[PDB]
């Protein structure tokens, strides 16, 4: 069962760009790495959109466009990308691959965001969070500053996040807990539930055993992460019922056509 685990691990750490370990190495936890160019206001954003690169995006702010439109673009940017990441690290587990196609792809459009919430806290603190893998740190009190729709889609986020951040949480118990939120046969229009209970079961119990060893000192913290995946549930429930005021307020901001497909339902 901890073999299974160490899979998952592995599938982690070669699917994803950035872990936790190496996050919390630059906004140094203790064992500092090197150096964040701080975004904190337009001026620090416009440096950053010419110093640590990025090239993609980046148009005006006038016509159709805005420092509160740029910024959520940048958003989408990093949420379809972390798509990718978790694509892979799920067909990366056998279970998974087994499935028919369509369970995928099923599988994912109901948990990708849980997960990438769940991930965000990796790498955020108090105060703000990394971009641009690991080259800047963008200032939660300047995301706050933005106009009153966009604004307010990242804030819970944080607060989730600075409240997920005490759990203590590593990489190795990262990559079960994301498999688990991956691997639910509650979701919608799923074909073959019976089969997903089955490898989720299976998933939360290496997770189980996995904190035993790893955690021998923490008390209930198995029945916490599972109240973390409930609370994971209603904050997507809340950021769709966000993303849906956009869609239908802001006529002018974009939608990244995968993030389309996902919500749509």
């Amino acid at each position: 069962l901890k073999a299974f685990s160490k899979h998952i691990y592995n599938a982690y750490l070669k699917n994803f760009n950035m872990t936790k370990k190496k996050a919390r190495s630059i906004l140094t936890g203790k064992a500092s790495h090197t150096a964040p160019f701080v975004i904190h206001d337009i001026e620090t954003l416009w440096q950053a959109e010419k110093g640590l690169v990025w090239k993609q995006l980046v148009n005006g702010l006038p016509p159709y466009k805005e420092i509160s439109v740029h910024v959520f673009y940048r958003c989408q940017c990093t949420t379809v990308e972390t798509v990718r990441e978790l694509t892979e690290f799920a067909k990366s587990i056998p279970s998974f691959s087994s499935l028919f196609l369509n369970d995928q792809v099923t599988l994912l459009k109901y948990g990708v965001h849980e997960a990438i919430f769940a991930m965000l806290a990796s790498i955020v603190n108090k105060d703000g969070l990394l971009v641009a893998n690991g080259s800047g740190f963008v200032t939660r009190e300047f995301l706050r500053s933005l106009r009153k729709p966009f604004s307010d889609i990242i804030e819970p986020k944080f607060e989730f996040a600075v409240k997920f951040n005490a759990l203590e949480l590593d990489d190795s118990d990262l990559a079960l807990f994301i498999a688990a939120i991956i691997l639910c046969g509650d979701r919608p229009g799923l074909m073959n539930v019976p089969r997903v209970e089955a490898i989720q079961d299976t998933i939360l119990r290496a997770l189980e055993f996995h904190l035993q060893a790893n955690h021998p000192d923490a008390q209930q913290l198995f029945p916490k992460l599972l109240q973390k995946m409930a609370d994971l549930r209603q904050l997507v429930t809340e950021h769709a019922q966000m993303m849906q005021r956009i869609k239908k307020t802001e006529t002018e901001t974009s939608l990244h056509p995968l993030l389309q497909e996902i919500y749509k339902d």
